[PDB]
This record gives structure tokens, C-alpha cells and sequence, in this order.
């Protein structure tokens, strides 16, 4: 009948039913009324991007221009004022990432009052052409919680969860990968360990076999694009929380990148270690014969030391360090500082074998990977020294990765050896990579040696020290 149809048509002119994604909006909605701080901004971002997929998907909806009036009067409410000035590339990053465009607005606001000025443009500029910033799916659903750990990755491995258990659970027989859940109803393994970390265990050939058989579960989710094994961990199984850690973390190191480079002082550095200061230096050291005597040169009134060795063999620092421990004791070193492990992983390992005298499964993993001698952590327990992981939870194709890395390692050494008790000297180990400074057009970062106020050093056979000379195109 024509009655009826007509009756249902216009009960819906008037008040249409709540759709399923129309609720998304209306509950978001109660989140931008409740939420406070960037919370807040991160939801309206989050609304706005609700609205425009809203839109897509129902052109002809009539809520649509209701919809497009709000997303206009948040929008004016955001960047109203001297907000407006970094508008464009903060809405246009909001678009598809609105929680990493919120950390940037709030960064927006300081520079509007004045502070840091260019640090917005900095962070715009990574957003658009740094790949790790790149919007990031990741894993969205059912989330265990019965899990001892904070899980990383909740990878789907498929056809190969068979071979996944195999060494899986051949490893955590061997005391390796304890963080790690499986569910074969839905074939998954909640994963408690980062790509970079799991790297740093291949030593162990249980791990390394595990590894491979997850980075080929990845490959068979994404063979369409050119990203590699690691980049589609994070964009299709990555925990929602870890890609939050992930990304707040990488906005920091921007900003301590940018801070770097105003408020360290080259020009003391290039003053003590280069051109007069540098020769004043080399002729003084070069006089002192025999072990001793060269380290109280280089320890005359400077925190620590800094020794670099290269790529292939060229091990002389790592042998330095074990066989004159007691060497550097007397001239008051008492902590050695190395950049062959992941700090957030290796030092509770090397914390806890240096109280017990007893080293993990994990530890040795470690050890056996980065072919570390046991002998150099059985001697700095027995002198009473710690250890200390120097490196970033970084990658080993732009610069912007480069840059991040040399920024987050001056951080962790800035953290870990710039203040240590008066009196208490240091002995850190880096590739001379890290020792010089970063000059690429996309930005630069001091070197640990301008952080660290120490020049960069080097030891031969014949455990004679040589200052190296910065590295300066």
C-alpha cells in the first residue's frame, strides 16, 4: 500500500535513525566535550576526520552540511588567532594522522607565545617526508590482558604458525622470547618484542629461525608495496598503544634535535679540540709514555673518554677496556659505556648479573650477537664498574632515520654519562659514526663528542691513544 512507506519516509525526514557511523561521531563528540589538554585537540582532530570519511561514504546524507558547519567552527576554534600562521601543514598531517597533528599543535601554541621558534616547521616538515610518521594502521580489535607483559605486536602468522611454535617454544625452553603468547583459534602471536630487538637475539639460532618465519608471516600480509619486513610489522600487527609510544617518542627526539643545535656550544669544542686546542692536545699526549700516564692526559679535568672503532675487525677499544680495567680504576673510571646494546632491554640484564653474578639466557644471547667477550662483564663486576648500554631503539631509505638515530643516541648519553657523581670518569665505546656530527641538508646533529664536551679518540695495537680529528665537509 502507499500508505505505509510514506509514513516510514518521513518519520525519517524528520528524525533519522542513528547509524553506526553517525554514532562514531556522535561519541566522539562526548569525548571532545569531556577530554581535557591535548586529549582534547587529538579528539577534534579525530572528529574532523570522522566528518570528512562520513562525508565520503554518504554524499547525499543530510547530515552532511550539519556536519560540515561543525567541523568549520572546530577548525576556526583551533587555529584562530596566531594559530592560523601553521594552519595548512598541522590540518593537512590531521587528516590522516590526527593524534601525531595534536602533539604538533601544542608545539604550535609555544612557538605562537614566542618559544623554540621553527621547531613547528621542523616537526611538519618530518611528518610529510619521514616514512616512520607515515599514517599507521596497525592491529585494531581484541586485545588480551591476561598478558604479563606489554605486548608490541600481534602478528597473524598464518601457514607459518606452525614453525612459529616450533622455535618459539624451543627458545623459551632455552630461557629466550619469555615475553610471547600464542592462540591457535586465531593463529596469532601477541609479541613483547620489538623488531630491533629481536635482531639483537639472533645469536641464539632458535630466535633467529623464529624471526625469520615472522618476517615471512609479514611479507604474505603485504607483497603489493615496497615496504620492507620491519615497516609492515608496524602498519599492519603493531599494538595501538605501542605505535602512540612509538610516535610521541619520535616527537621528542625532533625536539631535542632542535634544542641541540641552539644551545650546545661548538664554539668551546672546535676552541679545545680543533686547530690550536687540537695540536696543543696531540703534542701533550704524545709526550706522555705508557698507559697510565696518556690517561691522565685525556682524564685531565674531562668527564670521560670516548673510543671509536670502525666496521670489520677493529676492536682495540674492546680490548683496551677489558685488559686495562684496573688502569682506568686508578685514574677513576668507574662506569664503561657501551654503544653494542639496545639500552631498554640490555641494562636491566647487565644490572641484574652484576648484583647476582648469575647472567641470563637473555644476556648471553646478547653477548654471543654483538660477539662480546663474557670475560669484560666478569671483570667489571669483580672491579666494581657498570656497564651501560649506550644505543637507541633505532634501524641500523631517507635521512631522516639517520638523523634520529644521532639525535636519540646523544639523548641516551647525555642521560646516562653528562652527569655522573663528582669525581667518577667514564670509558664509552661508539663506531665513529656517532663521534662526528651530522651535516645533511635536511637538518644537522651535534655528535656525542660536542655533547659530551670530549674529543674522539683512538687506540692502536700498541695501546698508544690518537685524538681524531671532526669529520667536516
Amino acid at each position: 500500500g502507499a500508505m505505509a512507506q510514506e509514513l516510514k519516509e518521513r518519520a525519517k525526514v524528520f528524525a533519522k535513525p542513528i547509524g553506526a557511523s553517525y554514532q562514531g561521531i556522535l561519541d566522539q563528540l562526548d569525548l571532545v566535550h569531556q577530554a581535557k589538554g591535548r586529549d582534547q585537540i587529538a579528539a577534534s582532530f579525530e572528529l574532523n576526520k570522522k566528518i570528512n570519511d562520513y562525508i565520503a561514504e554518504h554524499p547525499t546524507s543530510g547530515r552532511n552540511q550539519a556536519l560540515t558547519q561543525l567541523k568549520e567552527q572546530v577548525t576556526s576554534a583551533l587555529f584562530i588567532g596566531k594559530m592560523q600562521v601553521a594552519q595548512a601543514g598541522i590540518d593537512a598531517i590531521a587528516q590522516t594522522r590526527p593524534e601525531l597533528a595534536a602533539r604538533i599543535f601544542m608545539v604550535a601554541i609555544e612557538e605562537a607565545n614566542g618559544k623554540h621558534v621553527g621547531l613547528t616547521d621542523m616537526m611538519v616538515r618530518w611528518a610529510n617526508e619521514d616514512p616512520y610518521l607515515a599514517p599507521k594502521h596497525g592491529y585494531k580489535g581484541e586485545t588480551p590482558s591476561d598478558l604479563g607483559f606489554d605486548a608490541k605486536y600481534h602478528v597473524d602468522l598464518g601457514e607459518h604458525y606452525a614453525d612459529f611454535k616450533q622455535w618459539l617454544e624451543t627458545s623459551q625452553s632455552n630461557g629466550l622470547l619469555s615475553k610471547a603468547t600464542l592462540d591457535e583459534s586465531t593463529k596469532t602471536v601477541h609479541l613483547g618484542y620489538s623488531y630491533q630487538e629481536l635482531q639483537d637475539l639472533t645469536g641464539a639460532e632458535s630466535v633467529q629461525m623464529a624471526f625469520y618465519f615472522l618476517k615471512e608471516a609479514a611479507k604474505k600480509a603485504d607483497p603489493i608495496s615496497g615496504d620492507s619486513a620491519e615497516m609492515i610489522l608496524l602498519k599492519k600487527f603493531a599494538d595501538q598503544s605501542y605505535l602512540s609510544q612509538l610516535d610521541s617518542d619520535r616527537m621528542d627526539q625532533i625536539e631535542g634535535i632542535y634544542r641541540s643545535s641552539h644551545e650546545t656550544d661548538i664554539d668551546a669544542w672546535d676552541r679545545r679540540y680543533s686547530g690550536t686546542g687540537y695540536d696543543e692536545l696531540t703534542n701533550k699526549l704524545a709526550s706522555a709514555t705508557g698507559v697510565d700516564e696518556q690517561l691522565a692526559v685525556l682524564l685531565d679535568d674531562r668527564k670521560g673518554l670516548l673510543i671509536g672503532e670502525v666496521h670489520g675487525s677493529d676492536v682495540n677499544g674492546l680490548r683496551f677496556v677489558n685488559e686495562q680495567m684496573d688502569a682506568l680504576k686508578k685514574q677513576g673510571v668507574t662506569v664503561i659505556g657501551l654503544e653494542h646494546l639496545r639500552s631498554d632491554l640490555a641494562q636491566p640484564l647487565i644490572d641484574r648479573y652484576l648484583a647476582t653474578g648469575v647472567m641470563s639466557s637473555e644476556l648471553s644471547a646478547m653477548l654471543k650477537t654483538k660477539h662480546l667477550d663474557v670475560t669484560l662483564f666478569e671483570n667489571a663486576r669483580a672491579n666494581g664498574m657498570r656497564i651501560v648500554a649506550l644505543d637507541a631503539n633505532s634501524s641500523a631509505g631517507t635521512e631522516h632515520g639517520l638523523m634520529y638515530r644521532a639525535g636519540a643516541a646523544n639523548n641516551i648519553a647525555v642521560e646516562v654519562l653528562q652527569n655522573l657523581p663528582d669525581g667518577e670518569k667514564f670509558v664509552a665505546i661508539y663506531g665513529k659514526a656517532h663521534l662526528q656530527s651530522h651535516k645533511g641538508i635536511e637538518g644537522f646533529v651535534p655528535g656525542i663528542t660536542h655533547r659530551l664536551d670530549l674529543p674522539a679518540l683512538k687506540v692502536s695495537d700498541s695501546n698508544q691513544f690518537t685524538v681524531e680529528q671532526d669529520d667536516v665537509s
